[PDB]
């Protein structure tokens, strides 16, 4: 999330 990608850790 703190870079967009799938959601979850991303």
């Amino acid at each position: 999330a703190a870079r967009x990608x799938r959601x979850x850790p991303e």
